[PDB]
């Protein structure tokens, strides 16, 4: 067999979207290509330290490396070996480094319909913004619906012609012939799924607000429906947990309750820059979430220091928001912060917030203390630490907090 | 006649979508609701001074007021009277204050398919950005195509059912029944005309770069087609005026030529925040143009101080990017900078660049000297100037440069 499973660990379980994590959970990891090996092993070491510091020996992640990408191609001549897939379907939780699609395959096989993008100010880090201090949001992007379904046809195709003829005769819709055509689809079920995940996360992590991003004023039956369905499932399934903005400024009490409001897409691309502190959890459809994530991440410096995840009803894949950077591979120079942040997010989803908070804290202290990798040092005029050395600094710091 | 037309003026002409402006052009204006009267009259006074200072008495705008909105309702009991429509179809160029729609009606009747959004840094204003200095761009948004055509249907409508049945049997596309449906259309012709306008503007006003905004990597036949069609008309109709980014990093020289490149939408939402100086003219389809405009304008912070326009092959409507501000109506408090900026844009389209430059410099100087209205004075600890007084200050300044 290609893998030796830890006989000391147990798979993480799920009952209805909720992660039931054993004290010795088996968690998979994929090194990744290029800088993958260096940053991922660094992440694992940092994570193990946070878990031991926070919980002592009462908890311990039983890591199981699986192969994918170049490493897999060189070892067994298959970039996504059958055994790797089997371990994924079995343990369903993986921390994976950058890969040169394997990412799409993992998301599809584990049905990780939600893309999670936390973006929080990191003290010490330069920002294009004069006041990034209060940036603390998390984007919940539905990642299987919308125009990204790929239902589209070229302007000069027979398919497009059939659509145009159909729209004209059956719907009396006027459309010229020199037109490319895409079908935007918005599912009630898909909208409810992501909405539930967002509210449940708010409850579990003491988040105070969820904002629905939409262009419902013009895209009435797709994004406007998204908004409607989101409020609908929130009020029907999380009644005594949430309070709508239409209730606050109406009389209802929001004391100890999560505020559920909504904003027009165009306004959000504006406010994220002018006053990003207004947002906590952002709930949005596929396309909007894609664009708002890019803007939000730019609010802080170096997007390569952010982590993210794709979550499903029974599984999750956590990764850094950056590429393989083949130029620095094996040079012990890459910044492991991003993949470490993916680990922090993973810790939070597992309910191990104490270990996650220790990592967040150690990073803030390391960066404020100018103990950073080259990508940052080059700007704060100081000697850079290597990948391994930087990870070790985070470790010694956690040992004192 | 309801309107006494200036017997001394001449109408602006159009040749291949190029403005042929007489020395005494008739230009229509609509005061607008709320603060409209105060700011539009101030703009007219500043525009006339700029024209007088730059060309003496050799040129003079023959303004002609037409009614729309609440003033029209009171005077002729019609929000958009027939007489107003007649003047618009005749003179085709109008400076319009904010209105509480008339905006859509003017755009349709004059086929003003291009939404123009200039946004450049103004010396002295608060900015969310640490470095807004080199922000100097103009967004050219196709404003009649894309999802905004409104071809959409509710998930439980018989129309939506007809569409899903069609796609299933004729296209063999699988789609659930609980889905709202929108149709994204992208026209080759609509894309070409907006592209021609953008390049022609770059040529006319010595602009050096045009960047196409798109998500063609995932929306290949709509936005990807937009990109392809834009490059096509550019290379085919403006060959000796432009050079592509691909050609430059291929060996070709860009000396004396406008640069034409493209960027994926998500990348632009990032770069517009971290380094907006990279953009000059942004060419984009309806939806992207909408979102990018919001993000771009947020870079300077004072949205109410921006001007904009809708241009067609034979006309133009210029307006400020703000509402009627009823709370400030008739209190001589409103900031007229946005509508003046719209007037500055109108002068550039007219080819009267000297007058436009005067307005631009005067505003810069006024702000740098802290001679501003309350919306700005509030943050610089100086006494605010009224609407009339601020306009008069710009006028005394223009008499000096």
């Amino acid at each position: 067999m290609l893998y030796k499973e830890p006989e000391d660990g147990e798979k993480i379980k799920f009952d209805k979207g909720k992660w039931i994590v054993p004290n010795k959970p088996v968690i998979l990891y994929i090194e990744g290509d290029g800088i993958g090996p260096e940053i991922t092993n660094a992440a694992i070491k940092v994570i193990n330290k946070a878990v031991e510091r926070a919980y002592g020996s009462s908890r311990e992640i039983k890591w199981l490396e699986v192969y994918a990408g170049e490493k897999a191609e060189k070892l067994v001549n298959d970039r996504f070996p059958k055994e790797t897939q089997e371990m994924l379907l079995k343990y369903r939780v993986v921390l994976k480094g950058p890969l040169e699609s394997v990412n799409v395959a993992i998301r599809l096989m584990l049905d990780l319909y939600a893309n999670i993008r936390p973006v929080k100010y990191i003290e010490g880090l330069e920002s294009p913004l004069k006041h990034p201090e209060k940036v603390d949001m998390i984007i919940f992007r539905e990642n299987t619906d919308d125009l990204y379904r790929g239902i589209e046809y070229p302007f000069n195709s027979e398919e497009a012609k059939k659509i145009r003829d159909f729209l004209r005769k059956e719907l009396k819709v006027e459309i010229e012939d020199d037109t490319g055509i895409g079908i935007k689809v918005m599912s009630k079920y898909k909208t409810q799924r992501i909405t539930r995940l967002a509210i449940q996360y708010a409850i579990e992590h003491k988040r105070k607000k969820v904002t629905i991003m939409h262009k419902g004023n013009v895209m009435k039956y797709t994004e406007g429906a998204f908004r409607e369905w989101a409020y609908e499932v929130a009020l029907k399934e999380y009644r005594d947990f949430i309070v709508t903005e239409e209730e606050i400024n109406q009389g209802k009490p929001d004391q100890g309750k999560i505020i559920l409001n909504d904003r027009i897409a165009d306004n959000m691309f504006q406010q994220i820059i002018i006053r990003p502190e207004e947002y906590d959890i952002i709930l949005a459809p596929n396309v909007n979430g894609d664009y708002i994530s890019d803007a939000a991440g730019a609010l802080i410096g170096n997007i390569g220091m952010l982590g993210g995840a794709n979550i499903g009803d029974e599984g999750g894949m956590f990764e850094a928001i950056h590429g393989t950077a083949p130029k620095y591979a094996g040079k012990n120079v890459a910044n492991p912060t991003g993949i470490i942040k993916a680990g922090e997010l993973m810790l939070r989803w597992m309910g191990w917030n104490e270990a996650a908070d220790l990592i967040e804290k150690a990073i803030n202290m390391a960066i404020r203390d100018k103990k950073v990798t080259q990508d940052i040092a080059r700007f704060m005029g100081v000697k850079a630490l290597g990948t391994k050395e930087y990870a070790d600094e985070l470790i010694k710091i956690m040992d004192t907090i």
